[PDB]
C-alpha cells in the first residue's frame, strides 16, 4: 500500500502540479535527511537519472526533480526509499 512509511518525514500534498517541460520537482521532507531517494510512478518504479528522477536535497527536505514530463506523464508519482513508498499524484500544468 501507497502511505506515509516511507522515509519521507513528509510528503508534499498528494497533488504535485508540472510546470510543463519546466521540469517539476518532488519536494519533501525527509526522515532520512540525507539518503538516496527513490521515485515511484504510478505503478511504475522509478530510481534516478541526471536527465529524469533527478535527487535533489535542500536541508533534508528531499526533492526529485523529474525533467522532461509534462502535458503526458499526468498521473501520479510516489515516493521511496529502499522499498518504501507514499503515493502523491501528478498534474502538469502547461
Amino acid at each position: 500500500d501507497e502511505k506515509k512509511s516511507t522515509a519521507f518525514q513528509k510528503k508534499l500534498e498528494p497533488a504535485y502540479q508540472v510546470s510543463k517541460g519546466h521540469k517539476i520537482r518532488l519536494t519533501v521532507e525527509l526522515a532520512d535527511h540525507d539518503a538516496e531517494v527513490k521515485w515511484l510512478k504510478n505503478g511504475q518504479e522509478i530510481q534516478m537519472s541526471g536527465s529524469k528522477y533527478i535527487f535533489e536535497s535542500i536541508g533534508a527536505k528531499r526533492t526529485l526533480t523529474i525533467s522532461q514530463c509534462s502535458l503526458a506523464d499526468d498521473a501520479a508519482y510516489q515516493c521511496v526509499v529502499g522499498g518504501e513508498k507514499c503515493s502523491t499524484e501528478l498534474f502538469v500544468k502547461e
